[PDB]
């Protein structure tokens, strides 16, 4: 029997849960007797990635519904989704494109997963609950409650959740202090950078087994530019409520985990509009999509030497732009260090 933590035992649990794997598959409307989660595979995601490219390229130069048809139809051979004997929906336009970019991203974390609970050894000597958490190669902690870290976090919790997310509220049930192998090393080159910055990343449950294990990872080359907002690159919020909603917790799924990543921005690429980017300007480190409301500047507290922008939300006094809230764009993996992982009651009001 584990000598871990309870609630290090809960999280290694919920997140190597294989039947939540299948209902996340479900819920994209994945046909599983045709691709179950054993089947899922890099090559596969990664063909189905570049018929999404060669869909967008025909939407982008105005082609007709008849023309996208056969790219279209070629999406669904490689990712086998569940209509039945029905023609499925046309994949014509920008909207259909980035939500299929989004699905085959969380196949990536789900086939990560699967792959680490399958390529082990069994030994029925040992709790499964250590056995499992060995793979993730993360020393996974508890932060005590009454500590200064513990109040940093609960106060930044509290400060920047958005009135327009108002639907639930969020309770920390747990707070984890995590250390990916080799992370720090990885880090080194930009832990003195300029603007470094504690930031929120959201992420389905199904996801973290992947984070835990691969760290925040890209969309690969052969996935399409045009389905991000700001290309390809990993995505983080300064609103805990922002990052919560990536979640995707409901009524019959309300706990979820939330990341805090100590972020190098450095020298930050100022954007109010979608702009699909391979790569920075030269000298720029990161994107910073401007909201019209950011945490009052003048509330940033410091926690180890980061920047943690923990204060209540106010006008930005940027105009005119394509954001609620701001948002960071790292395009290399080496500027992320994870922190914490939190995991959230969602008490829904509606
Ligand atoms: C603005 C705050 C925010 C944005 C946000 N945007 C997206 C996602 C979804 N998530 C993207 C990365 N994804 C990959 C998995 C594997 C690989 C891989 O294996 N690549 C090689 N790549 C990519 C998994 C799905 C979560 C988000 N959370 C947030 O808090």
């Amino acid at each position: 029997k584990s000598k871990l933590p309870k609630p290090v035992q809960d999280l290694i649990k919920m997140i190597f849960d294989v039947e939540s794997m299948k209902k996340a598959m479900v819920e994209y409307e994945i046909d599983l007797q045709k691709m179950p989660l054993g089947k899922l595979s890099k090559r596969q995601i990664q063909a189905a990635y570049s018929i999404l490219s060669e869909v967008q390229q025909a939407v982008s130069q105005g082609s007709s519904d008849s023309q996208i048809l056969d790219l279209s139809n070629r999406f669904y051979t490689l990712i086998p989704h569940d209509f039945g004997m029905k023609k499925p929906p046309l994949l014509n336009n920008a909207d259909s494109v980035q939500a299929k970019a989004e699905m085959l991203d969380n196949l990536l974390d789900i086939e990560v997963a699967y792959s680490l609970l399958r390529g082990g050894s069994d030994d029925s000597s040992k709790d499964p609950i250590d056995v499992n958490y060995e793979k993730l190669k993360t020393d996974i902690k508890v932060v005590d409650r009454d500590s200064e870290e513990a109040e940093i976090i609960r106060k930044y919790v509290k400060n920047t959740h958005a009135t327009t997310h108002n639907a639930y509220d969020l309770e920390v049930i747990d707070i984890f202090k995590i250390e990916r192998e080799g992370e720090c090393q990885r880090y080194k080159p930009f832990k003195q950078l300029h603007n470094r910055r504690l930031l929120w990343h959201g992420s389905r449950t199904t996801n973290f087994a992947g984070i835990l294990s691969q760290g925040l990872r890209i969309a690969p080359p052969e996935a399409p530019v045009t389905g991000y907002m700001f290309g390809k690159g990993i995505y983080f919020a300064d609103m805990v409520s922002k990052s919560a909603n990536y979640c995707h917790t409901s009524q019959g799924d309300p706990i979820g985990l939330i990341l805090l990543g100590e972020v190098a921005l450095g020298n930050m690429y100022e954007l109010k509009h979608a702009s699909h980017i391979s790569k920075l300007p030269k000298g720029k480190h990161s994107v910073k999509g401007l909201g019209k409301t950011t945490p009052d500047p003048s509330a940033n507290i410091s926690l180890d030497g980061v920047d943690v922008p923990l204060g209540t939300g106010i006008s930005s006094g940027v105009n005119d732009t394509s954001l609620l809230y701001n948002e960071y764009i790292v395009y290399d993996i080496a500027q992320v260090n994870l922190k914490y992982l939190l995991k959230l009651k969602f008490n829904f009001k509606t």
